[PDB]
């Protein structure tokens, strides 16, 4: 029939008596305020794009909770979809045009315009980034609130635009929430709306320059990394959908030619096979873009010395390891929110601890990713110019380098890790003079026999799927680099004693595999507070 979660217009008591009305309804025995909007197929706002509204509503709220409206399916008596709901915000004042009045207590116009330091106290940076994840263009101000957000009709601009008139990149969230290669239309940060009209725009500018902002901003990050548990939004999703297909078709209500331009420009997206599958599928796949491009910026971003707004950015393996209550916030956080807005909702669509710190656990993995590619590549590069030194023929090996961090067919970090196919004990050893070594020739077997294990270690751990991630694994891959460090650090850096260049070559290799050997410790991580690790660096 129609989905679980959807309602009827015929359900619904009009407050009054786009063609936005008030409207109220009961649901689970009390009545919830809410605004309705009507399909206008030959006023934009199509099915389709009102379909994709409500799961954008759905998706925010899993990671944004209350300061995100809930979006429902409203059909006519006969199963026929005419619009969509939103169901209240409470506490939802909106924010200010340049052109309407400034109210005269300076207390409730701290709300309608705020000051850039009342945006950090009730924690507007969350809602700011959430926008910039789905890339949204109506960044407007009545879009707008102190607690949360309300406008979805313009989400997914890179496929939705059609109906009204993904690149997020490492750039933009460095100086968030300046952003500028993502070019929305309406953004606190403008002054003149299409700048790449608010009535301070400054001081939403700010936000850049202050780092217990950027706090908050990683804060949000991890949230919206950490909350993704698609096995119950596929589930959640459904008890808004139910079996609705994807029927982008119903674009010829509005116009055939529409359609034709979709079919043309996303033809792996929209056409004649994906017509008739779930839409649930549709934009679960379509999510997932986003989240594997927030999680490329995110988790292997590596620092900044200055934003272009005046504060340095942690590399976000040294964000974790300094700061473990951003885990633990997320933990509370989810459990509050179990037994707030999913109190009446089954356990098979609550947020599951264990799947939580599993996710959390590939973050903290794929987190260190760069670090342990970057040690892999030095130990690589070295073992070169030892085989230049000591092999006959002079040979030099050619490393394959892995995907970077930016290319949008990454998805897994163990695709960052380039690889020597040639570099076995096995195809150097006849490689070997038996009339150079200095000592070269004995640090050079030590030195591929170190690189060969330290490689077969990270991709044992590196390898394991976050279905199969056990913190053993994570003890596994430590307990194996410090035996690997304890076995081969002494013999080989005496077997380069002689040397120069090539000896300290070796001392960054091995200062950083034993560091990195212990801030990556998972089990002995989760025992850590704020404090103790403010104190364990000095
Ligand atoms: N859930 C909600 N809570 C509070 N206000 C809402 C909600 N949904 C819509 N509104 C009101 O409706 C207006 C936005 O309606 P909508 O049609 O969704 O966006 P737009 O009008 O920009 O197309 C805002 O001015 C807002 O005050
Ligand atoms: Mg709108």
């Amino acid at each position: 029939g129609l989905p679980k979660k959807a309602l009827k217009e015929s359900q619904l008591q009009f407050l009054t008596a786009h063609q936005t009305y008030k409207v109220s309804f009961i649901e689970n025995g009390v009545i919830k305020n809410a605004f309705y909007k009507k399909l206008d197929p030959k006023n934009h706002y199509p099915e389709l794009l009102a379909k994709i509204s409500v799961a954008v509503s759905l998706f925010k709220r899993i990671f944004q909770g209350r300061r995100s409206a809930e979006e429902r399916l409203v059909f006519d008596d006969e199963e026929r979809l005419v619009g969509t709901l939103s169901i209240s915000v409470d506490g939802f004042k909106g924010f200010n045009f340049h052109k309407e009045s400034v109210p005269q207590e300076s207390s409730a116009k701290e709300q309608v315009i705020p000051s850039t330091r009342t945006l950090i106290e009730k924690s507007f940076m969350e809602i700011l980034l959430g926008r910039w994840f789905l890339d949204d263009d109506d960044g407007h101000p009545h879009n707008l609130s102190l607690a949360g957000d309300i406008d979805f009709d313009m989400f997914f601009y890179w496929f939705t635009i059609y109906m009204k008139e993904v690149n997020l990149t490492v750039r933009d969230w460095e100086g968030f929430p300046n952003v500028k290669d993502s070019k929305p239309f309406h953004w606190p940060t403008y002054k003149n709306p299409g700048q790449e009209t608010y009535p301070d725009p400054g001081q939403f500018e700010q936000l850049a320059h202050e780092p217990v902002a950027q706090e908050q901003k990683f804060a949000a990050a991890l949230k919206i990394l950490l909350t993704y548990q698609p096995e119950m939004i596929r589930k959640r999703l459904t008890e808004l959908f139910g079996e609705m297909t994807l029927n982008y078709t119903s674009l010829d209500e509005t116009d055939v030619a529409l359609r034709n331009q979709y079919e043309k420009t996303f033809p792996h997206l929209c056409n004649e096979n994906t017509n008739i599958k779930p839409f649930v599928d549709f934009i679960m796949n379509l999510y997932q873009m986003h989240y594997d491009n927030l999680y490329r910026v995110v988790v292997f971003y590596m620092g900044c010395e200055n934003n272009g707004y005046g504060v340095p950015l942690p590399a976000t393996n040294s964000a974790l390891y300094h700061k473990p209550s951003f885990y633990k916030d997320i933990v509370e956080w989810a459990r509050t929110q179990n037994i707030t807005i999913f109190s009446k909702d089954d356990s098979s669509i609550k947020f599951d601890e264990d799947e939580l710190r599993r996710r959390y656990h590939q973050v903290w993995r794929d987190a260190y990713a760069p670090t342990f590619r970057d040690l892999l590549h030095d130990s690589y590069s070295l073992t070169n110019k030892l085989l230049q030194q000591v092999s006959t023929f002079h040979v030099v090996l050619d490393e394959v380098e892995g995907k970077k961090p930016t290319d949008d067919t990454l998805t897994n970090a163990w695709e960052l890790f380039g690889t020597m196919p040639e570099l076995s004990l096995e195809k150097i050893t006849p490689l070997i003079s038996v009339d150079k070594d200095s000592k070269l020739r004995t640090a050079l077997i030590l030195l591929v026999e170190f690189t060969t294990q330290f490689h077969a270690v990270a991709k044992t751990y590196y390898q394991k799927d976050r279905k199969d991630l056990t913190e053993e694994d994570n003890l596994e891959f430590s307990e194996q680099l410090v035996q690997l460090y304890t076995n081969y650090n002494l013999k080989i850096r005496q077997s380069l004693a002689h040397t120069s260049t090539l000896a300290g070559e070796f001392n960054r290799i091995a200062v950083g595999l034993k560091q990195y050997t212990e801030r990556a410790n998972f089990q002995l991580h989760l025992t850590t507070t704020d404090e103790q690790m403010k104190e364990a660096t000095v």
